[PDB]
């Protein structure tokens, strides 16, 4: 409904929000810890 061609690339961007979350929590993304949601948001003002 909302996305079809803008799929996986934009999801892939939240796939990067995974490797935010497995390793480290005091300089991930310089917020500090994107941690599988503070990079899921950042997608909506980075490329997607």
């Amino acid at each position: 409904s909302t996305q079809s061609n803008k799929k996986d690339l934009c999801e892939h961007y939240r796939q990067i929000a995974k490797e935010s979350c497995k390793k480290g929590f005091l300089g991930v993304r310089d917020g500090t810890a994107g941690a599988c949601f503070g990079a899921q948001i950042m997608v909506a003002a980075k490329g997607c």
